[PDB]
């Protein structure tokens, strides 16, 4: 999850290096084209400029394509890993609550891992959405709904899991304070 974000930044940089690379040989080609067009007419010259401007435009388009694709796949993998990570954490938490006798510290640790999984998912979804919002405001307004509902779910699923803590008030009391630190 943090392995794939180290795997995301990597692929992200390779993509940049790759782009900046193709972009450099285009400006390079542009030059020899300018020197070679040294003895050609103006018309053929005004057209050599358009050719390379369109060439650069195409490169930019592709880089943008690769980025979006990379991010999409990234969102898919992470969403799968985070849900999986949450489920397992929710299980250990519930199992902890049903312990006989219930162990406060153990319940908390399990609860902590769970809150962090939910918080990780929320923060992750928020960060990526805010990225698009900052870069492409109009695009962000498209996925806006699909993104807020997601956050609404995570929030409700966590609060619902937190309240399970009241089925064992003695434990809830003994760790209430530490739980607050967690939620802040
Ligand atoms: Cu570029
Ligand atoms: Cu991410």
């Amino acid at each position: 999850d943090e392995n794939e974000h180290a795997h995301f930044q990597k692929a992200k940089e390779r993509l940049e290096a790759k782009h900046r690379e193709r972009m450099s040989q285009v400006m390079r080609e542009w030059e020899e084209a300018e020197r070679q067009a040294k003895n050609l007419p103006k018309a053929d010259k005004k057209a050599v400029i358009q050719h390379f401007q369109e060439k650069v435009e195409s490169l930019e388009q592709e880089a943008a394509n690769e980025r979006q694709q990379l991010v999409e796949t990234h969102m898919a993998r992470v969403e799968a890993m985070l849900n999986d990570r949450r489920r397992l954490a929710l299980e250990n938490y519930i199992t902890a609550l049903q312990a006989v006798p219930p162990r406060p510290r153990h319940v908390f640790n399990m609860l902590k891992k769970y809150v962090r999984a939910e918080q990780k998912d929320r923060q992750h979804t928020l960060k990526h959405f805010e990225h698009v919002r900052m870069v492409d405001p109009k695009k962000a307004a498209q996925i806006r709904s699909q993104v807020m509902t997601h956050l609404r779910v995570i929030y409700e699923r966590m609060n619902q899991s937190l309240s399970l803590l009241y089925n064992v008030p003695a434990v809830a009391e003994e760790i209430q304070d530490e739980v607050d630190e967690l939620l802040q």
